[PDB]
RNA sequence: UUACAUAA
C-alpha cells in the first residue's frame, strides 16, 4: 500500500454512510502514527468541512485557506474520524505544519477525552 | 440521540467496508468523550475481534471474557477506529472499568501518535 | 438466535 505521513490532507471518499455521518469526496487529514502509516493497508484520519470556516466546537480547528493551499477556508473535525483502507484516498493536497498539528492533537485529546 | 457512555461497549454494523477497514456486525467501544456523547447524534468508537490468535500490535488491548462478561476473549483494535451514527448502535454489553480503559488509553495514544 | 490486513 502507498505510504502516507501523520499531517498530511488528501482527498478521499468516505462514501456511503448512515445519518450524521461525514460522507462523500472531501479532504481528510491523516491521524494516525507513522509506523501504522507504513505497513498497514489502513490508515486513520479526521474529516475536513468548509460547511463551516469558524470552530464551533473545541474539538475543531480551522485552516486557513491561502496559508495552508486550500481551496477555500475549511474546518478540521477531530469529532469525524475514522479508519479507512488507503484505497479511499485520491490526490494529496497538502501536509500541515506544526502550529496546525499542535492544535490538532489537543482537539483530539478533547474529543477523545485523553486530557 | 440515546444517551452513551465512553467505556459503554455495543453490538453495531460496521459494514459496508473496503478493504481492510474492520467489517460485520461486531461489539464496540465508545471512546468519544461524554460531552460529545450527549450532545452529538455521533458516537466515536473502537472495533472489537475474537482473534486473539493474531499477533498484538501496540494498538490492541485484550479483553478476558470471564471477568468482563463478553461471550468470548476479544480483543479492542484501537487502530480500527469509526464515527458512527447511534442508530448503528444495538444491543449494549456492558461497560469497562477503569483498569480497563486506562489500557484503552495507552493505546490510543500509541494509535494517534499522541504519547 | 450477534472478518482479512496492520508495528523495522
Ligand atoms: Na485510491
Amino acid at each position: 500500500s502507498m505510504i502516507v505521513k501523520r499531517g498530511d490532507v488528501y482527498f478521499a471518499d468516505l462514501s456511503p454512510v448512515v445519518g450524521s455521518e461525514q460522507g462523500g469526496v472531501r479532504p481528510v487529514l491523516v491521524i494516525q502514527n507513522d509506523i501504522g502509516n507504513r505497513f498497514s493497508p489502513t490508515a486513520i484520519v479526521a474529516a475536513i468541512t468548509a460547511q463551516i470556516q469558524k470552530a464551533k466546537l473545541p474539538t475543531h480547528v480551522e485552516i486557513d485557506a491561502k496559508r495552508y493551499g486550500f481551496e477555500r477556508d475549511s474546518v478540521i473535525l477531530l469529532e469525524q474520524i475514522r479508519t479507512i483502507d488507503k484505497q479511499r484516498l485520491t490526490d494529496k493536497i497538502t501536509h500541515l505544519d506544526d502550529e496546525m498539528m499542535d492544535k490538532v492533537d489537543e482537539a483530539l485529546q478533547i474529543s477523545l477525552a485523553l486530557i
